[PDB]
């Protein structure tokens, strides 16, 4: 089963898994999309793609999403992983010029993806493809919000570059602000809306209960990744991890830091369960008997429901994905699925 140091019985008992019915087609289609966009080598796609469970992760998250919405999300999510991989490889191989150029290309492509569908850099071209498809579901105000959020995410990745180049391990709270961006908290929160087929008015999505529930879902996911990816990231000289920040700055041992991380991870679960009642109560309040009210009520309920799904999907993803199976690699510093 799941290692005791990563065991979360509450998740296993109170957060039952869910799987989108489109998943089987999703797994094959994203794999095809990875190949035809040349984002991974053909033989690495063959050997590793399905084992990475990227599609599985998303299909256990955005339940109720239209098939084409889930597809665009999965393709984007898969791109996000290979972006993390080249971000890592640029740092290790010390390719600062290449990173800065990619950084500039991503910013530009984010606002104008159509112009970049056939850019020479395949990573850019793949990004433009998934982003443009994501822009075809909801009004431009949502597209603008997604872009504004991802612009921040890119710069967050640039901060990580400069931290790792200089060996700077961020302070605990410095990291926590940073982790909200490098994990793309608000992208995932944004994508809840096209999954339920409705852009929420600011007044609804900025409701304190919605805000708190959305945050707690992402804080759990990010910090659990830190807990589970810690072995691979130490071996890979990654410095961005709550466990690492606690060791470096609070003189915690490895054993102590792991215990501290899971406690914070567990606080997320119980805090979420509290505010989930508030968020769900808010959903009931939106249903005032009007058509518009019924729409907003249903959207919020689905979204909060998927905030909950994020817990279970992320939890099992870290135990099923080959991305974190560092023990099974010849070279622990270089993941076999990574373009080296
Ligand atoms: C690894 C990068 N990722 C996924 C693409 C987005 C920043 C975080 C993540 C890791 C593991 C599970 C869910 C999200
Ligand atoms: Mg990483
Ligand atoms: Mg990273
Ligand atoms: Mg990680």
């Amino acid at each position: 089963a799941v290692p005791p140091s990563l065991r979360l019985p509450v998740i296993e008992a109170a957060f039952p898994r869910q799987l989108h019915p489109y998943w089987p087609k999703l797994q094959e289609t994203t794999r095809t999309w990875l190949l035809e966009k040349r984002l991974m080598p053909a033989d690495k796609v063959e050997e590793y793609a399905d084992g990475l469970c990227y599609t599985d992760l998303m299909a256990g998250y955005y339940l109720g999403a239209p098939d084409e919405v889930l597809q665009a999300i999965a393709d984007y999510s898969a791109w996000m992983f290979v972006w993390d991989d080249r971000h890592d490889r640029d740092i290790v191989h010390g390719r600062a010029g290449a990173w800065r150029r990619l950084r500039g290309l991503l910013h530009t492509a984010l606002d104008s993806p159509g112009d970049h569908l056939h850019h020479e850099d395949t990573l850019v071209a793949g990004f433009a493809d998934s982003v443009r498809r994501l822009y075809a579901f909801l009004p431009a105000t949502w597209n603008a919000r997604f872009a504004r959020h991802f612009h921040t995410v890119i710069e967050a990745y640039d901060r990580e570059f400069h931290n790792r180049t200089r060996g700077i391990v961020p302070g605990v709270e410095e990291y926590l602000e940073l982790r909200r961006l490098t994990f793309a908290h608000w992208i995932w929160t944004d994508l809840l809306e096209p999954s339920s087929g409705c852009e929420l008015p600011d007044a609804v999505r900025k409701h304190p209960a919605y805000r708190r529930a959305a945050l707690l879902s992402q804080e759990f996911a990010a910090w659990y990744n830190d807990l589970c990816s810690l072995p691979k990231e130490i071996a890979g000289d990654e410095v961005h991890n709550l466990g690492i920040s606690l060791i470096t700055h609070h003189s915690l041992t490895l054993e102590e830091a792991i215990g501290e991380v899971r406690r914070r991870v567990e606080e997320c679960i119980t805090e979420f369960l509290a505010v989930e009642r508030d968020a769900l109560r808010f959903a009931d309040e939106l249903a005032d008997g009007t058509v518009r009210g019924k729409e907003l009520s249903g959207a919020v309920r689905a979204n909060v429901g998927n905030m909950r799904n994020w817990f279970s999907s992320v939890y099992w993803f870290h135990h099923e994905s080959g991305r974190y199976m560092v023990d099974s690699w010849d070279d622990r510093s270089t993941p076999p699925y990574v373009n080296n």
